């Protein structure tokens, strides 16, 4: 056993190669704002935290800050203050199967992100994945295996060692919602909790099927929205990275190759052969391992395949997106011209299964490669349901004397943000208030309590190298 | 060599388990009538040929006597009547390239498509892909080499073995158009011929792109049409079977599987390995031939595979068909309200570009499966392009007092042909008495002259099994 297993430095011992090559993930220091690159997705996700910071994901090493650093958690003056609830926590940290082992699974969903901001304090770590006595592949966050079994497929410790070097991924890259549960505590305290669950009950990766209808069948049927557009009003469903589903769908995933095969390769220093634990942001740098040992032919040539790929999604992204902008812009000038919401029934299904299939495809960022069918698919899908949307939407502003109205410009971070009525500048002063003040009480009170020792990872933290999405001061 | 190589019959002697399997594609004896299947078609190609008679590929045994009994070539009464031209027959019969070499290409192209009617007597065969002396593979008909060349790429003489396996198949799957040529011959007359021209100037197969952009950008800078729709009036662009540069643009293409490779597998007979003949109308039937010497995988699973794809096309062909199908009644409408060409022409240019990438992506059958990415992001495109031409006829509806517009069913071939001033009744009438007159007398001489032995294939001609696309009774 190993005692401080939240602790990955605590393991190094044992498994230096590991280790070593685990943090080195230090190095994918890089991500993109995506809401200044794609404006659009401001208008999409207007009213929800996702229209305020929204970055392309980076390296495991930063997992943990990047979740601290967001705009999207807010500033918090306390653990019942903020935004966001303690699920936020749930796929950055191995402190987080340390709390629900020790409080119970519903005791660590409830509450605020804040709450636990002093005992969730160590990164995606050894512990995520691994059993602390035996190394042997182990996942200990209980929603994957409900979403699992929902979906007719075996649990965890029901599948093959090739099935886990995906699934180790798969419990955080994957489509999720927060479930409103209400429970009852030893002392009979009343209680609500956001617990993480895996809309799979009508099954994921089905014969090419990446799961995103049988999703929509689903959420629609226990009537659950993620937010209420506040442009057009209508109730959305927000995408989050469904790495795994889309996966299950493409040609890879079909014929078993893991997540693994392509970001932990196998490599040997010496004499002994080990998994590189550099999890590869790009697997194309490293094409010699993670792909040459099944294609014959030159690097170049198949990353210029790959890359053909990224064009055809970028190209249906940018169609998709910018009607879907238009559809709300143009539901929110139908409102304004008096359309009732019976009027605009049919419009707000369609603005938001449309929504949901094209944010599906984009949310998880290897689908252009992972699962390119799919992908393109359901770009086009969404875009069609916003077109046949802002087709009912020109006819009832017409018949509300509204004639060739043109949505307004939002293709730029700023003009976009402005359309969604956040002020950016006031949540980045708020923000920094925050890091300043709590955040270092938290860092300050959690290496006091030896629940982490922040000082073998003082880069973590770099909101002021000037390439920050927000902090641009 | 050969004697009259233009009758396959000839090379038997020769190469008996070449010529035996060759006449097995006679086996592939269905198709279906893609009007009555997909009758949005119908609406796309009203005012054309196509909105009259189109069926899905059959055996290559029938080419010749299917291009004879479809209603798009009509029924001629003499040599200087009927439809369409002698570049209808290019494609369906080694006479056309003995034609080509002893009476000059440009005279082949001159005239009707009755011009011929005794002289093309002979279906696909030997000589369409092979010399007569050598046996190497052969192209004699000049247009390809044109088209090659004006994409940038090699010759078929100067192209690898590899390369040729795929060549004798592009030489007919492809797109192409008639091009208008003025000409005067050796006794200083003047002519004009409509020349097979594959609109190949911006290249295909290119990275991935199957091509479609470049053409359209070849085909409006040359302000070409091949017909102006019926309905709305909008200069449209047919799509023919671009096999080939779709191929290309796929992943087997790309890592130089040729169409040889699939559809005229290798096959032992005894100690005796060849090229099976019979090309394969549906490779997924004869996987272990092939497939499988590439691919270590259960049948069943593989077909799965590829039905997914199958299933994804379907998909978006039916959105894409159905968009554009209100998109032309829909300005039909707004010609009737008063809209004036100027009113329209942004409208036209959509739906002439959308329907050019749709009816490309479904043109060629086999597109789903050899080009999934390119074949589902060009029917996404078109889609896209017809939603756009219909946003713009609602506000130009309105504008000429029309709120609220329906378009008229055409969810059955009857009601689609009716709506695409199509008389099949009287069609077939004519057709039928074209068929037991100058056909029969075509047949006549061809045998008297001793150009074609038609006793030979007896049931080649299948127009009363109770099949038919229009002989309906
Ligand atoms: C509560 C609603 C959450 C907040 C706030 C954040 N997450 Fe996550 N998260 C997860 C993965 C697999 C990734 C990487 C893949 C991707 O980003 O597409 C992320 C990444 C982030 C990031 C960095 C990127 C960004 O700027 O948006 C932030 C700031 C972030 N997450 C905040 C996985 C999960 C997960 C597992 C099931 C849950 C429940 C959440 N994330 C919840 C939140
Ligand atoms: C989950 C996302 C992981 C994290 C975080 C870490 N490891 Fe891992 N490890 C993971 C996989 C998918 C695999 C391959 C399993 C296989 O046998 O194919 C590994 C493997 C190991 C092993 C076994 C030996 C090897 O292949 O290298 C060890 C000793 C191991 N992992 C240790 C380890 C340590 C110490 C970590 C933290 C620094 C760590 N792993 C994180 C998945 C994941
Ligand atoms: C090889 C066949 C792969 C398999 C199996 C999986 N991934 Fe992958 N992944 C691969 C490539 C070539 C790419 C594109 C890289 C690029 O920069 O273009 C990706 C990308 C990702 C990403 C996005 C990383 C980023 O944007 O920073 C993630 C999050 C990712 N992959 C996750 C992931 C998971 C969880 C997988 C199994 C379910 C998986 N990948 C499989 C190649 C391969
Ligand atoms: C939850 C605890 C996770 C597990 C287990 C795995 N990933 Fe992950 N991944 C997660 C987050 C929160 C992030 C973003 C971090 C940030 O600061 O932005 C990521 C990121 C990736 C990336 C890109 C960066 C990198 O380290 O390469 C990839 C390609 C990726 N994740 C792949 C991936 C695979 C293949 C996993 C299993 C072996 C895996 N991740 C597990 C959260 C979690
Ligand atoms: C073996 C374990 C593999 C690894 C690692 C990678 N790929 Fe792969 N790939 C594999 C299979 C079995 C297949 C299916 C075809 C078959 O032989 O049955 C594929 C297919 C591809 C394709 C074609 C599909 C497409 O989207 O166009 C591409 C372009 C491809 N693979 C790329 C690729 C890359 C870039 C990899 C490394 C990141 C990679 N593969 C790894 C098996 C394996
Ligand atoms: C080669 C460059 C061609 C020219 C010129 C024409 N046709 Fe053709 N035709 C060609 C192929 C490769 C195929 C099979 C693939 C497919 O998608 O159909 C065909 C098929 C036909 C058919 C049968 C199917 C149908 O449409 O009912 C007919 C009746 C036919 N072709 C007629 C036809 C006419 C009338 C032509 C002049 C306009 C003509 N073809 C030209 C290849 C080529
Ligand atoms: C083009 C559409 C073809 C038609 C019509 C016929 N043949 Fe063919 N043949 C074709 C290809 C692509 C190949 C393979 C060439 C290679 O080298 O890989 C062949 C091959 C032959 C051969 C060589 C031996 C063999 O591979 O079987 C012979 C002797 C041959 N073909 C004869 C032949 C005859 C007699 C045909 C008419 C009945 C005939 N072929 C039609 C392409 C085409
Ligand atoms: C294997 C990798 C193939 C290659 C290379 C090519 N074709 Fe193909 N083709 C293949 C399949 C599996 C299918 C689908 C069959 C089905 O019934 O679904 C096809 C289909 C065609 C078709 C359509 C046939 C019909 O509908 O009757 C045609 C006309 C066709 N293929 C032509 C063709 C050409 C000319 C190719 C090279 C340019 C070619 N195919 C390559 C498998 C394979
Ligand atoms: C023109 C002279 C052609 C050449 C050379 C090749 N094909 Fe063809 N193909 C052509 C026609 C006009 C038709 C339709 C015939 C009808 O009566 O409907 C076809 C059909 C096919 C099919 C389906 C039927 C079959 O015999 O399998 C396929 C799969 C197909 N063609 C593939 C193909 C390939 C791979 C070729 C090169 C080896 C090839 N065709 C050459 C016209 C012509
Ligand atoms: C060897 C000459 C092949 C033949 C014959 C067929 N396929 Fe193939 N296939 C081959 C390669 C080189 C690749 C690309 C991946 C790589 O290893 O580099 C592929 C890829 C596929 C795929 C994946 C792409 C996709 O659309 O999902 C599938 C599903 C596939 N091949 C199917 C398939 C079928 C059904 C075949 C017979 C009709 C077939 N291939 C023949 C090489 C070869
Ligand atoms: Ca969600
Ligand atoms: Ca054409």
């Amino acid at each position: 056993g190993i005692a401080g297993k939240e602790k990955s430095e605590e393991w190094a011992k044992y498994y230096p190669r590991q280790f070593d090559s685990w943090k080195k993930t230090k190095e994918y220091d890089s991500f993109t704002d995506m809401l200044a690159k794609d404006p659009a997705l401001v208008i999409a996700w207007s009213g929800y935290a996702f229209s305020k910071d929204y970055n392309s994901p980076r390296g495991h090493y930063y997992a943990l800050q990047d979740n601290v650093n967001s705009l999207r958690t807010g500033a918090p003056v306390d653990a019942k203050t903020g935004p966001l609830p303690t699920a936020c926590w749930t796929c950055k940290s191995p402190d987080v199967p340390r709390l629900i082992e020790e409080d119970g699974e519903l005791e660590y969903f409830t509450g605020k992100w804040a709450k636990y901001g002093s005992q969730i304090v160590n990164v995606i770590g050894c512990a995520n994945c691994h059993d602390d006595k035996t190394a042997e592949l182990k996942v200990r966050v209980p929603h994957l295996n409900r979403g699992l079994q929902a979906a007719g497929l075996k649990t965890f410790e029901e599948s093959t060692h090739q099935d886990k070097r995906t699934l180790v991924c798969a419990q955080c890259h994957v489509e999720y919602y927060f479930k409103k549960t209400e429970w009852k505590d030893a002392k009979g305290a009343d209680k609500t909790a956001m617990v993480v669950t895996l809309p799979w009950a009508n099954g994921v990766g089905k014969d090419g099927n990446a799961g995103v209808e049988g999703m929509i069948k689903y959420y629609d049927e226990i009537n659950f929205s993620d937010w209420t557009h506040n442009i057009s009003k209508t109730p959305m469903l927000k995408a989050q990275h469904p790495g795994f589903e889309f996966w299950k769908s493409g040609i890879h995933g079909q014929k078993g190759v893991s997540c693994a095969d392509c970001h932990m390769p196998y490599t040997q220093e010496g004499s002994v052969k080990y998994s590189d634990h550099q999890v590869k942001e790009n697997p194309l740098d490293s094409m010699d391992q993670s792909c040459m040992n099944c294609h014959r032919e030159s690097e170049s040539k198949l990353r210029g395949i790959v890359h053909q790929k990224y064009e055809r999604k970028e190209f249906l992204n940018k169609v998709a997106f910018d009607n879907i902008g238009k559809a709300h812009l143009e539901t929110g000038k139908a409102i304004e011209a008096g359309a009732s919401d019976e009027e605009l029934k049919e419009v707000r299904k369609l603005i938001r299964h449309g929504q949901f299939k094209a944010d599906m495809a984009i949310a998880a960022h290897g689908n252009y490669f992972h699962a390119p069918e799919e992908t393109l698919r359901l770009l086009a899908a969404g875009s069609d349901d916003a077109q046949k949307a802002r087709l009912l939407l020109v006819k009832i502003l017409a018949k509300h004397g509204v004639m060739d109205y043109i949505a307004p410009d939002f293709d730029t971070k700023d003009k976009a943000q402005k359309l969604a009525k956040v002020d950016i500048a006031a949540l980045a002063a708020e923000k920094m208030k925050f890091k300043q003040t709590l955040e270092q009480e938290w860092k300050k009170e959690a290496k006091a309590k030896g629940r982490a020792n922040p000082e073998l990872y003082k880069d973590v933290d770099t909101i002021n190298d000037g390439k920050s999405s927000w902090n641009k001061k």
